[PDB]
């Protein structure tokens, strides 16, 4: 809460529902270059976090790029990457770093339940376009001043997935387990949603839930933790890629191939453990709509037309029984820029 559910804020705004419909048939649809010309290049920075098993971030920026290219978009990239085990505070210094250079656009992540006025205090001191990624859910109190855009791929759709597919492999009263994110908006949106849909319709019981570093890691270490006070689930929930793969690893290690385990994303390392058989299920984000989204809604903006204030993209799900041609195709789909 203080957050607009996705679809309820296009209720809500019907504007922002056509402005949003519009980008997504912009993504969708071929390259069409800039209409308007522009003085001189574009300046543009991103904070994102580096380090990852996750190709997220990544492919983000390279679809990005290569549809900036192709739209006749002259641009600056300034990329700043967050180390790993990264506080909030650091994060925010690399930001502020990040807004000294005065640029045109800010493409960044944080979070907004533990740095909400933090944010809305930027959003009111700069003349740079904000674009918070990995977030898809408006808050309330920015109604005065939003920021460009809020893109990503919705976080409770995802989790609604996973909890349906979820309810089909097991029967009612099933025992699990869940790994969370670190603290914060990740975990209420990706593992609190899932926890309530699965409670409410099929009655399954939580052993535990455990936050993690959001790391390999720590999710290998969380992972042993959990088992050893609670071994008896049918399946773990984990809210992230690299905390799927270290419990993966520690599932392994027990001995316990009896457990299921999602994944959350669905990029490469994902797709890979889910071909060799590790990882029984994954939620898949058609990745570089993303990327494209944003290289679409600059366009927009510098041929001085309205911009929508979300987008998200769409999944797929993907389980290890898919064949290699589903896999094939997808890949094809998701990952058509960024290869
Ligand atoms: C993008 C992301 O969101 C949290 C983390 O940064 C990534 O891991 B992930 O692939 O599970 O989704």
């Amino acid at each position: 809460n203080g957050y607009w559910g996705y679809q309820e804020f296009l209720d809500e705004f019907p504007e922002q529902r056509n402005l949003t419909n519009a980008l997504s048939e912009a993504v969708r649809a071929q390259p069409v270059p800039l209409s308007k010309p522009t003085q001189r290049p574009i300046k543009i920075s991103v904070v994102y976090p580096g380090q990852q098993v996750s190709d997220y971030w990544v492919r983000n920026i390279a679809s990005f790029e290569k549809r900036l290219y192709k739209l006749n978009i002259n641009y600056q990239l300034n990329q700043v990457f967050t180390r790993p085990n990264a506080d909030i505070k650091q994060q925010s210094l690399s930001l502020m770093e990040a807004l000294k250079s005065k640029s045109d656009y800010l493409i960044f992540t944080l979070d907004t339940t533990r740095h909400r006025k933090f944010v809305e205090h930027v959003l009111d001191s700069t003349n740079t376009k904000l674009i918070l990624q990995n977030i898809t859910t408006p808050v309330r109190e920015w109604d005065k001043h939003q920021p460009f855009l809020y893109v990503g791929f919705d976080h409770a759709e995802g989790s609604r997935e996973l909890a349906t597919e979820f309810g089909k492999f097991f029967p009612k009263h099933t025992y699990y387990s869940v790994l969370y994110f670190s603290e914060g908006y990740i975990s209420d949106v990706r593992g609190d949603t899932f926890i309530h849909q699965v409670n409410r319709d099929n009655n399954f019981e939580l052993q535990s839930a455990y936050y993690t570093k959001a790391t390999k890691q720590s999710g290998y270490d969380a992972a042993k933790a959990s088992l050893a006070k609670h071994p008896d689930v049918d399946f773990i929930y984990a809210c992230s890629t690299d905390v799927a793969l270290g419990a993966v690893d520690a599932l392994a290690e027990l001995g316990r191939e009896d457990i299921m385990i999602n994944g959350w994303g669905g990029g490469s390392a994902e797709l890979d453990a889910i071909q060799k058989g590790d990882l029984d299920i994954t939620v898949m984000r058609m990745n570089d709509d993303t990327g494209i989204a944003m290289a679409e809604a600059i366009k927009w903006d510098l041929e001085d037309k309205p911009v929508p204030t979300v987008y998200s993209g769409d999944f797929e799900i993907v389980t290890k029984a898919d064949s290699p041609e589903r896999i094939e195709a997808l890949k094809k789909r998701a990952f058509r820029y960024s290869d």
